[PDB]
């Protein structure tokens, strides 16, 4: 039984190649660029994993 | 059983690749770039585990 | 029985890759940049784990 | 029994490749960068582990 | 039984590489840099372990 009657399967998440992968934010500050900036604050939520709230039993 | 009624199975997360993976802020300052900044604070989010908050049992 | 009624199972992390994997924050200060800075803190949530804070038995 | 109603199964963590892996924050300096600098303090939350904070029993 | 009704399983963590792993920070100054420098303070939380703060028995 995978998570029947609850949170189930996540699922597959496979990563083969660069760059950003998932929840995290990103910044690329490209090629031969004059003083490139953010000033942006970066939150990322939760990555992956399980979780029950569920109710009275 | 797989968390059956409740949280179940996180699910498979494989990284075959360089870069970034995950909930993490990724800074990328990049090629031949004049005085890149970022001024920004990063947080980030929780990255799988298996957490039970359920009610009464 | 694996987290029935409760977390369940956490699920499978597998890196098989360089460059970052996880919740961390990832600064890569290039090729060939001039003064690159970042100024910004970080803060990363938790790696993995089994957390229980159910209701009472 | 793996954590039923409770924490359950943390999972399973595999780490086969160099680079940062985890929840600590990951500073590349890079390659044949002019001064190079942070300036941003790190802060990284608990790796694994197993919590009970469950109620009255 | 392994903390059921309670922290439950941890996981397997197991690291086959080299690099960092697990909460502590990783500053990698690079290749050929020229004058690198961090100015950040480090602070990493707890690696693994077991916690029982569990309510009345």
């Amino acid at each position: 039984g995978y998570g029947n009657q609850g949170g189930g399967y996540g699922g597959g998440y496979d990563n083969y190649g660069g760059g950003n992968y998932g929840s995290g934010n990103y910044n690329d500050f490209g090629n031969y660029n004059q003083q490139p900036s953010n000033y942006g604050p970066m939150k990322s939520g939760n990555f992956g994993g399980s979780r029950n709230m569920g109710g009275p039993y």
